[PDB]
């Protein structure tokens, strides 16, 4: 942290919007669903890239990477900004990556989710791992900078406050839904004061799985949607009834953006709980979300991070890539 940390970074040059030729339709929350300016329901079906910091190191942070994503039918790209990578590149250096990613998405007709990709208990400052480490100050500062910088770019529609809240059964300490609600409310006040049209994606606990505590005491802000990460082994059979109880019912009251789903075989690279399945979860979760009108983002247009959507940098789809591509090609554009 010279002039690269959130608390000491210099003036940051504004984003030059003369790189953009495209203004996608403005999305807003209307009760239960996302709608455009005509009140037509929008459903988003897309992919997470890996952290731009990793893409740039791997030499695949280029237009071709984003053209392939678009060619899969993708109408939304999720950008998981790891606070670790934000510190490694510094504020200025990281915003150059994020500007370029957003430019490529925008020109290809794809909406963006900016995801502050942490994991654990922000209030108590206990994270799954050092790569997720952040603070309330750094988190608020990030949302202050990106909400202002991308204000008026309709394609940058969604602001995902904090990827995966969890206390890991007390290993990461204690936080009530009430305390988490207050932190989300402050983050959304920051976002809306810089960016009147920003939609905010709010998560509950058990790694952004549960929405029952959210439903009982919802975020008192406009333009809010609720996140779940219903990975294959978060619950067992019967799947649809369990999903409905835990998060799906929330789609009746607010839009639900399942910002991570994915799956691979127990034999596939980096296979771990809760991402292991025989392949039946793919159609099951996709069909469930079609019945419910739920937006979703498959985890990870990357050949290294698990579960993989692509087998290598030749961009051949994996089992999960094949399935999500088929659904995005049929049901999106």
């Amino acid at each position: 942290q010279n002039t690269s940390g959130w608390w000491n970074a210099g003036d940051v040059p504004a984003f030059d919007k003369r790189q953009l030729s495209r203004q996608l339709p403005l999305i807003r929350v209307d009760g239960n669903r996302f709608v455009d300016e005509q009140g037509n329901v929008q459903i988003f079906r897309g992919v997470s890239i890996s952290d731009p910091n990793k893409l740039a190191k791997d030499q695949h942070f280029n237009k071709k990477h984003f053209d392939v994503i678009r060619s899969w039918g993708t109408n939304v790209v999720r950008i998981p900004v790891h606070p670790s990578a934000w510190r490694e590149r510094g504020v200025k250096g990281y915003l150059e990556l994020l500007d370029q990613a957003i430019t490529w998405n925008n020109e290809l007709g794809m909406y963006t989710i900016i995801d502050w990709h942490s994991m654990g208990n922000l209030k108590s400052e206990m994270f799954q791992n050092s790569m997720y480490h952040t603070s309330k100050g750094e988190t608020f500062d990030f949302w202050r900078r990106v909400s202002e910088r991308y204000n008026g770019i309709n394609s940058v529609a969604f602001y995902e406050i904090f990827n995966e809240p969890t206390v890991f059964s007390g290993r990461l300490g204690i936080v009530s839904w009430a305390e988490w609600k207050a932190i989300n409310e402050e983050a959304i006040t920051i976002i809306q004061a810089h960016n009147p049209n920003a939609i905010s994606l709010v998560a509950g606990f058990n790694w952004a799985y549960d929405l029952r505590e959210a439903a009982a005491n919802p975020i008192e802000r406009n333009n809010v949607a609720y996140v779940s990460h219903p990975y294959p082994q978060k619950v067992g059979a019967p799947y649809q009834a369990n999903w409905e109880r835990d998060f799906g019912f929330m789609a009746d009251k607010y839009p639900v953006f399942a910002t991570e789903i994915g799956y691979q075989l127990a034999s596939d690279k980096g296979a771990h709980i809760p991402v292991i399945d025989d392949g039946s979860y793919g159609p099951r979760i996709t069909d469930y979300f079609a019945k419910k009108g739920i937006s979703w983002v498959a985890w990870v247009f990357d050949p290294d991070w698990s579960p993989q959507m692509i087998k290598s940098w030749d961009y051949e789809p994996t089992m999960q890539g094949e399935h999500f591509r088929k659904v995005m090609l049929k049901e999106n554009k």
